[PDB]
């Protein structure tokens, strides 16, 4: 439940690390 | 403070999960 | 650990807001 999210938030936060680089480049 | 997270990341992670395939097409 | 992905939270949850932002202008 804390572990799940932990690992997760791990994800969405690396993920929009990206986005934020691929759209950037967009601009 | 945990569940409150815990239905946060839920959003945040659609969300994202939205943005990677709309701005994937507009590539 | 919670705390940590507290504010965690509060960051991907505004970075996306914003990724939201500028990639709809992107359209």
């Amino acid at each position: 439940y804390v572990y799940q999210l932990k690992d997760e938030v791990g994800e969405l936060k690396g993920e929009v690390r990206a986005l934020k680089d691929e759209v950037k480049d967009l601009k």
